[PDB]
DNA sequence: GGTAGACCTGGACGC
DNA sequence: GCGTCCAGTCTACC
């Protein structure tokens, strides 16, 4: 009854409202992995994770977002700690004046959004962030949801525990940092990557002044932080992208991969214009990034979101 | 400066 | 059921 993983019909007493409408926000469609990996339906409508470094569950009607706390008596969330979930969610952030814009300068996005509303980006540590899509790198979300798992498992800070499941937060420098690290990662399954996450971590904290650069670049420009990301191992143009625009404000920021290829050229007939090759390579893939950008303008990299889900969903 | 190949893993095809 | 193919960075190199 008090044990497992809650529910807002199970334990009423201890859910709290934000006022948020499923058009303004789709759990189903933000919280699968992609942007983050870490959350989980573990209940029908029902997702669960670590949230401001404390384990929420997350579930919505119609026209109300219901959260839940667990840290030591249980209780209904604080207003503050609810704040932490719009800041998460950047519920300021209106979804219909966005949709509006996009729609009104493109007609197939007006098409296809229709289906998908409520598609937001999350506001995320750039920590976690960066290690988690240097997990992403040539490979699938399957693998990398679990890559994520293992290593959070193992080197991210014990937080609680809910049915069979204890909950980690993600890893700290220092953590991923330390000695043998690498060894252990390749003994996890991240393959190649295992190194890319244990020479970035030490070349943060002793090449680049530490965890403080990156909370430095929130206050740089994209094409300035974009930049500076690119130092680390592991971390090209994409990796970079995905940083600035989930976790460095940087919302103009364009992913570009195999993926988008596929949506500019069978949605749109784009083409490399001012490039030397006809498939990706870096100047094409910085093309494409740049014609999103314009067609979309300063948002463009939430507007990818939309496309995103509403092509998977096919 | 702008290409090619190589690359840990493991679920998908295709033969 | 085996072998090839998918799902970004990095480096050797013309
Ligand atoms: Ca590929």
């Amino acid at each position: 009854g008090s044990e497992g993983h809650r529910t807002l019909a199970s334990t009423p007493a201890l859910w709290a409202s934000i006022p948020c409408p499923r058009s303004e926000l789709r759990l189903d469609l933000v919280l699968p992995s992609g942007q983050s990996f870490r959350w989980r339906e573990q209940s029908p409508a029902h997702w669960s994770g670590v949230l401001a470094d404390q384990v929420w569950t997350l579930t919505q009607t119609e026209e109300q977002l219901h959260c839940t706390v667990y840290r030591s008596q249980a209780s209904r969330p604080t207003p503050d700690e609810l704040e932490a979930v719009r800041k998460y969610f950047q519920l300021d952030v209106t979804l219909a004046q966005l949709y509006h814009h996009w729609g009104s300068v493109d007609s197939h996005f007006q098409e296809v959004a229709q289906k998908f509303q409520g598609v937001r980006l999350l506001r995320q540590d750039p920590i976690e962030c960066l290690f988690s899509f240097i997990c992403s790198s040539n490979n699938n979300i399957a693998r990398i949801t679990g890559m994520v798992e293992r290593l959070c498992q193992a080197f991210g800070p014990r937080l609680i525990q809910l049915d069979d499941v204890t909950y980690h937060g993600f890893p700290s420098l220092q953590a991923l940092a330390g000695p043998e690290v690498e060894a252990h990662l390749r003994k996890l399954g991240l393959g190649y990557r295992a190194r890319y996450v244990s020479a970035s971590a030490r070349a943060i904290l002793e090449e680049q002044g530490g965890l403080a650069w990156l909370q430095q670049l929130r206050e740089s420009s994209y094409e300035e932080a974009h930049k500076a990301l690119c130092i680390l191992p592991g971390v090209g143009t994409k990796v970079a992208d995905c940083i600035c625009l989930m976790a460095l404000d940087k919302p103009q920021a364009v992913p570009v991969d195999v993926h988008m290829w596929h949506i500019a050229q069978r949605d749109y007939s784009w083409h490399p214009t001012t490039s030397q090759a006809k498939g990706p390579s870096p100047q094409t893939n910085k093309e494409l990034g740049n014609f999103f950008r314009s067609l979309w303008g300063p948002y463009a990299g939430w507007a990818q979101a939309v496309l995103f889900s509403a092509d998977l969903r096919q």
